């Protein structure tokens, strides 16, 4: 029994972590097989920096990778989009099986925060609809990872690059393509508008009542299009068929089918909570997938 | 910026899990140079059990301790309180640094839930005043540990034993003592009273300044002996000098002297928080330390 905000264990990413050097700069790379990735803002030197331009002004000898105590010595460097690549003359015996994925907003990974090349904390978040992360990020954290993993592969699927104006975070995917319409270099650029991830809130539902909390369930039901109209009136995303078929597994094992529990979460909605919570929550929460609940709840 | 429950990067912890099979129950162990530390429940074999006559009848051989792919061979037990030691024929040749450290209720700890050996999650908790802790933890899972790094050093708190009643999780230390009032037989033990821990709940109130959240200051400070008088009516524990110095740093941080915000915290608790939001929670969070949030949070 219980719920938590539950991050993969973090061991495999951190044998990858390095601290990457050049000018004034430093922050986080990762080091796979005998490349080094990075943010490409490492490049020395500027509204519209020509990163070309910039990396072509580079020598290999400008890059100081840190491996723990260890020095790795750079012997190419080439440029993926809005990532570095620098060819190192080691493989990193620690690589783990991996991926380069790119996430789906609503989906969900874990963070390792790392500062200097040292991994500093792990935590969980998603990516929002509106392509950013409301992660937990200081100065010098540029470069670190957000992975899932899967019977021992690593997929990867965010970089950190940088912090908008209201706090919440940006980055790539492992080749280097930005989420959302963010850029790595210096702008007005603000988070748009976001929504609450119906799925999971529905998903959050049912870890619930497998621990125990059933106080908000009742005996009506709804239809699809009925919940999306009171949906869409509280900017949650819409609910597809997809979503209820993807609810499925956790609708079977606690007998209550998804319109059902459509139908408390829009007495939620429309009623709050009444000083109750759920799940030690008195807000309703949006950043487990089906998935995560049926990895960390009974079966 | 941003603020995040946030767990340790558990590699070290990692390396040091292994399976540890007797008669018919496998559960987790800790392998610590050459020493295997596991639950006494393991043992073979009912309301009063005797463990010290219940492991005179057991052998080495009883013992299946697998190491990954790895098998190691034990060549000694002995009991320490309600945890087993396993001498095995080999070092671990990943032991980290450590240290056995006991725990205060009210502090907090990274758990890394494992099953079968192999780590499966990461996530923070604190140690309730009632010596209980909200884990998230299914069968098998006992034997998994709870612990915090200091520069490279894992100082192992907790070893997870059992569920009770309210699906709230006890253990011991890593030298078998229990925390709170709980044994390793069945009986109708239940988590006794619980309480909120203030400190903490003024170091995340800190952590929401530091992190652009002001609505619920105020200009009013308080006394300590009238903010007590409060506290004791919701339930909230004494605030004592010592909590007030501890909240020193981030006080000066802020520029808000620590009876100013307990007079935030007085209106919170007397009039609830209006629809609004704090940190991402509509309940007032109490499991960061004024050490979480300093670490997490900017200088």
């Amino acid at each position: 029994s219980g719920f938590r905000k539950m991050a993969f264990p973090s061991g495999k990413v951190e044998g990858c972590m390095v601290q990457v050097t050049c000018g004034t700069t430093t922050l986080n790379g990762l080091w796979l097989d005998d490349v080094v990735y990075c943010p490409r803002h490492v490049i020395c030197t500027m509204l519209n920096p020509n990163y070309e331009d910039l990396l072509i002004r580079k020598s290999n000898h400008n890059f100081l990778v840190q491996a723990g105590n260890v020095q790795l010595r750079v012997i190419g460097h080439s440029m993926q989009n809005c990532v570095l690549k620098l060819k190192v003359d080691t493989a990193n015996p620690k690589t783990p099986k991996y991926k380069f994925v790119r996430i789906q907003p609503g989906q969900t990974f874990s963070v390792l925060a790392c500062y200097n090349g040292s991994p500093s904390g792990v935590y969980q978040c998603a990516m929002r609809p509106n392509f950013t992360i409301k992660g937990s990020f200081l100065n010098g954290s540029c470069g670190s990872v957000g992975f899932n993993i899967d019977y021992d592969c690593v997929s990867f699927c965010y970089m950190h690059h940088m912090e908008l104006p209201t706090g919440v975070h940006a980055g790539t995917d492992l080749e280097g393509n930005f989420y959302g319409p963010f850029v790595d270099r210096q702008t007005a650029q603000a988070a748009g508008t976001d929504t609450t991830i119906t799925v999971n809130v529905l998903a959050w539902l049912y870890a619930a009542v497998i621990n125990g909390d059933r106080w908000f369930l009742n005996r009506f039901t709804t239809t699809l299009n009925d919940f999306n109209l009171v949906a869409m009136k509280y900017n949650y995303e819409p609910l597809t068929q997809d979503h209820v078929d993807i609810l499925g597994p956790l609708s079977a094992q606690t007998g209550i089918a998804v319109l059902d529990m459509c139908a408390s979460l829009k007495e939620l909605l429309q009623n709050g909570m009444n000083g109750r919570t759920i799940l030690g929550s008195a807000l309703l929460e949006d950043e487990f997938t089906p998935f995560d609940v049926v990895r960390q709840c009974s079966g």
